[PDB]
């Protein structure tokens, strides 16, 4: 379980309130999508699960434990994040993917790659997985980088997986390949999906809709879509005109 109890958050002392009174209970094993306008508070919400920031009011709880008194080491074993851009390092591919403990798993890093749809193009490279990449990937293209980051997050094997717009740099096919693998990706873990590409959330158990820091609507894709006055339906309406 993940719990937000009466959460109020602003980044700085004098600064404006970003999250005003958030109450959310992510059940264990739930696949939940978070959508909403740019600047609505989606990634800020997820920042508080990792405790980069602590709220001025209310509490965040993971499986009963209060995060403000939790062990920081323990917390980082719970949460795995495919971040925005999610900067890599100036070394080989295997060490990038194997950041969450290397010297670990011969053919299972490959499994993570296959799941991310990265194993395919990795084959053709000069030293394969031992291919040395740079700061701005001496080799890597945008969507190729991104799939490495998905491979990295999966290798973690976290109880909670934050999928922070992790198909933003991919073609519809690379995305479609990952979505077919989502069932394996999610199997026996809690998955939060931040999406502006609403098709990444079609099959989520629950879509939560954010506006100006508040959870305004919730429901399954079909249910939200069949309410013609919903903000979600209006957003889905706009793509492809
Ligand atoms: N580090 C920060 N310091 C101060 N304010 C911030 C910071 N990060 C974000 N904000 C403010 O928090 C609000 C929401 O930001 P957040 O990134 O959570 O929104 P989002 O829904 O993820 O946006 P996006 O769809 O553009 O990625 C915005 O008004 C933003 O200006």
């Amino acid at each position: 379980d993940i719990t937000f109890r009466n959460i109020r958050f602003r980044y700085k002392p004098d600064s404006p309130v970003i999250l005003d009174n958030i109450n959310l209970s992510i059940k264990q094993g739930e696949v939940i999508g978070i959508v909403g306008r740019s600047g609505s508070g989606k990634s800020t919400l997820t920042k508080l699960i990792q405790r980069f920031y602590i709220p001025e009011n209310g509490q965040v709880l993971i499986d009963g434990h209060d995060l403000a008194l939790a062990d920081p080491n323990w917390l980082r074993r719970q949460v795995g994040v495919v971040l925005q851009d999610n900067v890599l390092l100036n070394r080989s591919i295997i060490d990038n993917i194997s950041l969450a403990n290397p010297g670990m798993s011969v053919e299972k890093v490959i499994y993570a790659a296959k799941l991310a749809g990265a194993h395919d193009f990795i084959s053709e490279l000069r030293e394969g997985y031992n291919t040395i990449v740079g700061e701005q990937g001496a080799g890597l293209s945008g969507g190729q980088r991104q799939r490495i980051a998905i491979a990295r997050a999966l290798v973690n094997n976290p109880k909670i997986l934050i999928f922070d717009q992790a198909t933003s740099a991919l073609d519809y096919e690379s995305e479609h390949v990952i979505m077919r693998n989502m069932h394996k990706i999610c199997k026996g873990r809690t998955v939060i999906i931040i999406a502006h590409r609403l098709s990444t959330v079609k099959n989520a158990d629950r879509i939560i809709v954010m506006e100006k820091g508040k959870i305004v609507e919730q429901g399954k894709h079909k249910e939200l879509l069949s309410e013609p006055e919903s903000l979600y339906s209006y957003l889905y309406q706009l793509q492809s005109d």
